[PDB]
């Protein structure tokens, strides 16, 4: 039934380092053989591919590191893929992921199962257990990892309820090392959940995937590539806000990267994760110095990014784009933002891939600043290589406010500034808002993380031993603020709730003009009016819109994980504890945003909720509707009746 | 009547930074109001943007400093211009004029003012008081400003003949400190005389207004922006070889930049001037370090030089210019000198501003080298950020020769070097040319400073307090140079008479395939000559035309100034006692080339002497036509019948 597939696809992902020694997996691996039916799935061209990947000695082999950022290892990712996607049955489904599991690199069956379970039409509502606890190697320091494998070691019949079911308190990156001052906010960037989020939102919407293909024009895809990336850093704005830092870094390629990276994490094979250093040298001789190259496109990444960097600026400048016919393509269009987000994130529907490229994927190659790999089979990559540890690296910021500034640039040169008129919501007006105190604390969080030991089939089969990790999460005390609104009929308002910064790290008031960027959707609802007074009450616990749309969230989780505040990993999610920015115990000042506008409805391509349905929108306004383009004059939003500035001040306790 | 009018609008320029204390104006500006009538201007657009510019918040206040490159500072001195401009009676430009003299910040209303008087139709023939007298913070050391504002506090009843009436003896810029060895040509860099010429040049031909809609295309203004700016290289190099300096410095923006600037002037809010240190890195990083920025398009001037430079390069090395089209647009026409210079100096009628964009506003703001502004009311701009301090800056020479190395490419590439034919001018033969001894010497210049101190009441009404300022500038005794011509028949000839070097700083002799660039408009006359020998004598008080046509001159000095060598306003002007580059006591050796070629009347759009009416002109040959375009033989040049060099000596006295 659903339910047991649900834990089937649970037990799929048990000790992904080790090969599945249930005797029901172990008897589907050997017994099946997909090339020898080549009939259950769709296409015969995606199983011959993926046979020729596997045989001909051009596959990643089990025990070599996986990184999705490598042009082979995402082919071979995406042969997969396509192999279990196209798969005519569910049942044919999951033979194919039981002999994958047992016989397909982890990481790489781990990436192709989770993109492919997903975006699969059938099992798209299948919850998935937590990344953080599947492959927790990229999600805590070597210290924990190791000091779980010396609880397994000793935990042999002898001292018993001694070194198993331990709790394991795990400290942030800068806890024993004096590493350099960015990685303070390591609470957050290092966070699971945050990393959780990152990494599900790529699942989601992967940058190799078609919208084409697999539906994902329908979902825009560069209007998410562009809020998505624009609301991270955001967020981690108000974080450093909280913290005390400033506007996050800018770089330039040519002057030596001021920051430095210094990863705990490592690798299941025993490799630690490259070191970025303080001034780091990003030309082609510095960080390829002493290495052999050759054949390696990324040893001149450099260049590369130059490149794209130059293409981008040309095409945001005259709002034309370069196609294979090599004619002039209108950026002007309604779907201009679309079409640019599509251009500088490198998808399939790029105008010209070969022409703009991959900017994203040779700057982490670059920033990541690690040695070239000698081989396909021997890899090194970096935290910026991967999408579970990207928001570790503060280069991952600096680099998306980079790309993000070409953004900026193209609103500010062609979008023109709204008007009175164009935000005016006639016949209402919001009176005052009323929050109640927001309340920021730090408690432990459990983790299973079991699952970086290595376990003897009976121990596999019986999950007899246990290792959790306990981390001081940040989390608020529950609040409910109150929206009162007086309209003049029973109209159908759509309610955008926005948090941003009012004064800067130094107590300087920002106006509006250059503090429009800074505002993190808070919550983003539709209510239906009525003639004369309304008060809107919305819960803490009720808000499932934070920095993204998700109005066919908690459907699934009253579904998979309905049968509390468990990991959905339902469309992207932003965990419930970290919505709130972390406050000062005299209390760091923000303040709320709320819009009401009259309901537009988004176009969507089918009922079912599904990624590429178009079913995950409220509105069909502009994503950041008021503040996705530069603001002209604050005081028109200020002046608006329909709107309403509200300032909290968020408190720190502990 | 015009007399009156000249007078009232003298009267409006005196003490710019206070309030206009005269009874006629305060009751003008309390009692008018623009937005109220908003009938007597021809168009209701320009009113209503300057009303939502001035109410909303959004306006620059009195007491602020104002800067031509800054965007918005930019748009609210255009709207003002725009106000002033479609005055539909004189009356109205005159009540609203008042109103902005007693409301509006002091150097928008200025400047907007100012481009109006020289741009109306009615007012075009006015002179204006100079400008080194009305805003003199901007031409004199502040050691000059705080002595004249000495003198102002002590003049009070006591100690009458005593602290009125004074001269102050003002040195230039490296007399106290031991500046960088490039501000030693700090008499010519630095003179009043060179710096209104270059302000009333930017006035004529502003860099933001349109050919289309105020008939400024008529004038080319691209044959106009490269003529000049290249007239004026030349003429520094000139100064620079008879100082011992050799050619302009050259720079990459990627090495720091090698020269620094010390300017001593200081803004009238008390304000000093930016400095740019030596070896100035011009990176992002470096000169936005321990700044705010982020939502300052100039804070990443350096990313759109590189862009902008980038394009310029393109489409000289192709020809072909991007269009809002996309489409392509041959730059190989008659007209495509005007083309490049659109393009590059970025005037509305650039191929596609958006593209191209104002190169020289980034560079200027990136060579400047100061702190960007925390908010638009609180800007800190540097010398090359002004029209009337730019020529102060070695860095802005280095910055235009960069720029003219541009359409030196240009022409290269796609000009072909002038035959023997092409400058034959059959017939006519120069016999010989006879230059009268040139000396230059220094002599004392007193201007009226009065305006850099605050003045009571009665004072303004009565201008009772009365301070000057003497200052040592390059001064030629007089010469009368004769040119001998032998025509065949009575024929209208053209005469163009050049200056340039012979012998670099070291002695070498310079070959017209790299000296046509350094040549200097000395004069450009048109004579009727007649069959046989002909003698030309010209005085140098006749000479109207240094590196500038100006024909429709002197009958403008003959009403406004003419009811001797009074500051003009009128077109550009290059002093008359700068004509001839300083010499040597030994004597700096030059040469004189005589060109003579038969008529070609210029398309004149309009017979009434206006910016704007084609009426400047002389000829219709290319300006500087004998060396427009590179050098291939220079025995060419010397063989022609119709031209002759000859070398002369400037004696330096004192």
């Amino acid at each position: 039934n659903y339910s047991q597939q649900q834990r089937d696809v649970w037990r799929l992902f048990k000790y992904i380092n080790q090969p599945s020694y249930y005797k029901d997996h172990v008897e589907i691996a050997h017994s099946y053989y997909f090339y020898d039916h080549a009939s259950n799935y769709a296409k015969h061209e995606v199983v011959e591919e993926f046979y020729r990947y596997f045989k001909y000695d051009t596959f990643l082999q089990r025990g070599e590191i996986f990184s999705v950022f490598h042009g082979e290892h995402l082919k071979q990712a995406i042969a997969l893929f396509k192999l279990f996607y196209y798969a005519n049955d569910f049942d044919t489904f999951y033979k194919t992921a039981v002999w994958a599991r047992q016989h397909v690199n982890e990481g790489m069956f781990l990436y192709a199962f989770s993109v492919a379970l997903i975006h699969r039409p059938d099992t798209y509502y299948f919850s998935l257990p937590p990344i953080y606890e599947i492959y927790p190697h990229y999600f805590y320091n070597y210290e924990v990892i190791q000091k779980a494998q010396h609880y397994k070691q000793m935990y042999y019949g002898q001292d018993g309820a001694h070194y198993n079911d331990r709790t394991i308190y795990a400290n942030y990156s800068g806890y024993y090392v004096n590493v350099y001052p960015e990685q303070a906010l390591a609470y957050f960037t290092e966070d699971v959940g945050v990393n959780s989020f990152y990494y599900y939102y790529n699942l989601y919407y992967p940058y190799w995937m078609s919208g084409e293909e697999f539906n994902l024009k329908y979902d825009n895809r560069g209007e998410i590539f562009y809020y998505m990336y624009q609301q991270i850093l955001a967020r981690y704005y108000l974080e450093r806000l909280s913290h005390g830092f400033g506007e996050i870094d800018h770089f330039d390629w040519e002057v030596p990267f001021e920051s430095g990276y210094y990863p705990s994490m490592c690798y299941p094979n025993g490799l630690y994760f490259p070191t970025r250093h303080a001034y780091a040298h990003l030309y082609e001789y510095f960080y390829n110095y002493g290495q052999h190259y050759g054949f390696n496109k990324y040893a001149h990444s450099y260049t590369h990014i130059s490149d794209y960097e130059r293409r981008i600026h040309d095409v945001i400048d005259s709002g034309y784009v370069h196609t294979h016919s090599g004619q002039k393509v209108d950026l002007f269009s309604h779907e201009g933002l679309d079409i640019l987000g599509n251009l500088i994130e490198g998808n399939p529907e790029s105008p010209y891939y070969h022409y703009y490229g991959a900017y994203q994927v040779f700057a982490r190659h670059l920033l990541g600043y690690s040695h070239q790999p000698l081989t396909f089979h021997k890899l090194h990559p970096s935290a910026l290589e991967h999408f579970e540890t990207s928001m570790r690296d503060p280069a991952f910021y600096q680099l998306y406010k980079k790309l993000l500034g070409f953004f900026f640039r193209y609103k500010s040169q062609h979008y023109h500034y709204y008007d009175e008129h164009d935000l005016a919501y006639h016949g209402v007006h919001v009176k005052h808002v009323e929050v109640d105190p927001l309340v920021t604390y730090f408690d432990y969080f459990y983790a299973d993380l079991s699952n970086a030991v290595y376990v003897t089939p009976e121990e596999f089969v019986h999950d007899s031993f246990k290792v959790h990790v306990a981390q001081e999460r940040l989390n608020h005390k529950p609040f409910t603020y109150k929206i009162y609104i007086d309209s003049d009929k029973d109209t159908e308002a759509v309610v955008k709730v926005f948090l941003g910064p009012k004064y800067d790290e130094y107590g300087r008031y920002i106006n509006l003009t250059e503090n429009w960027m800074n505002f993190v959707q808070f919550d983003h609802f539709v209510y239906k009016l009525k003639s004369g007074e309304n008060v809107i009450s919305r819960n803490s616990h009720e808000i499932y819109n934070y920095i993204h749309d998700r109005t066919s969230y908690y459907e699934l989780y009253q579904k998979a994980f309905g049968v509390q505040f468990h990991d959905n990993q339902f469309f992207f999610g932003f965990p419930q504890r970290y919505m709130l920015p972390r406050g000062s115990p005299e209390g760091m000042t923000y303040q709320f945003y709320v819009f009401v506008t009259k309901y537009h409805p988004y176009k969507a391509h089918a009922s079912v909720p599904m990624v590429g349905s178009g079913m995950h929108y409220v509105d069909a306004y502009p994503m950041g509707y008021p503040f996705d383009r530069p603001v002209y004059y604050e005081e028109l939003f200020y002046a608006l009746p329909n709107s309403y500035f509200q300032d909290v001040r968020i408190y720190y306790q502990g």
